[PDB]
């Protein structure tokens, strides 16, 4: 692999590319408000692809975008063929954001691509960045939703709510995003898979057993059908 580094915002170029990158950051950070026609729930991309210092997609094991551009096109089993990064983004609009894919030449999509390309600056095409994706966590027993409920009350509820509906900020963006219900990701999202949710929770915060069980509890709840 190659190491994950984040480029310096102060070194963004003047001109069309720089402006595009800045818009791309905003689309990824503030998606429901910036792209209402395409977002069907309360989630922004940053809610599963966090970053520090206002950036999005810069954290190891939380599916960083650093280095993503050089890994596409790639095979997708759901499509049964190679897909582009633009298509992958559309899939997450449809699934994680319970919405509608942007046209493949939509200016907002291109800005998001520009931003991801900026994050990927210096990464060799084809190279894998350390910390890419969300590593799965799989245990050799069923997740215990009863244990998970107790864990949720003790470790998660204060932020994500008794009803999993999250906490809004003063500007109507989710400070703490919804984990289930009509404003959360739909059943088509990767986060709806036990081992992915467990892995995400494990790394973004728990023991392996606790992460496994609390993920199980979270995933017992209704959410929109894809
Ligand atoms: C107790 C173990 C839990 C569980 C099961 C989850 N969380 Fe959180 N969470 C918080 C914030 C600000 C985010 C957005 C991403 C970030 O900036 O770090 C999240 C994100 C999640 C997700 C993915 C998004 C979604 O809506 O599904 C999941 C599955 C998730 N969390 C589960 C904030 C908090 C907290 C405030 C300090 C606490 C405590 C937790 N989360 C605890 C948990
Ligand atoms: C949680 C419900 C998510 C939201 C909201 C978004 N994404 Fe996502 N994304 C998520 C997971 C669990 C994964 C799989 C990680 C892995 O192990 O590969 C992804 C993956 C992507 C990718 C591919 C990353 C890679 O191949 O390394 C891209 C390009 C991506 N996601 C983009 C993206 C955008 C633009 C979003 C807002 C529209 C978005 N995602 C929201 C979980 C979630």
């Amino acid at each position: 692999t190659v190491a994950l580094t984040v480029p310096a915002a102060a070194l963004l170029p003047d001109g069309a590319l720089g402006e595009s990158i800045v818009r791309g950051r905003r689309y990824l950070s503030d998606t429901p408000a910036q792209l209402p026609d395409f977002v069907g729930n309360g989630l922004a991309c940053r809610h599963c692809h966090p970053g520090r210092d206002g950036e999005v997609g810069t954290e190891a094991n939380a599916a960083p975008f650093v280095g993503v551009v050089g890994r596409f096109p790639q095979y997708s089993a759901r499509h049964g063929r190679l897909i582009t990064l633009e298509q992958r983004i559309g899939d997450c609009f449809e699934r994680s954001l319970n919405g509608r894919a942007l046209a493949l030449d939509h200016p907002a999509l291109i800005d998001m691509l520009a931003y991801m390309s900026w994050l990927s600056q210096g990464v060799p095409v084809g190279a894998v960045v350390a910390g890419h994706g969300i590593p799965t966590l799989t245990l050799e027993r069923e997740p215990d939703g009863v244990h998970g409920e107790a864990l949720y009350q003790a470790r998660c509820l204060a932020c994500h709510g008794a009803d999993g509906s999250g906490t809004l900020d003063a500007d109507g963006r989710y400070l703490f995003p919804p984990l289930w219900g009509p404003r959360s990701f739909n059943t088509g999202a990767g986060m709806n898979r036990q081992a992915t949710a467990a892995g995400f929770i494990k790394h973004k915060m728990l023991s392996d057993e606790e992460a496994w069980d609390v993920a199980g509890f979270v995933l017992t709840h209704p959410r929109p059908l894809f």
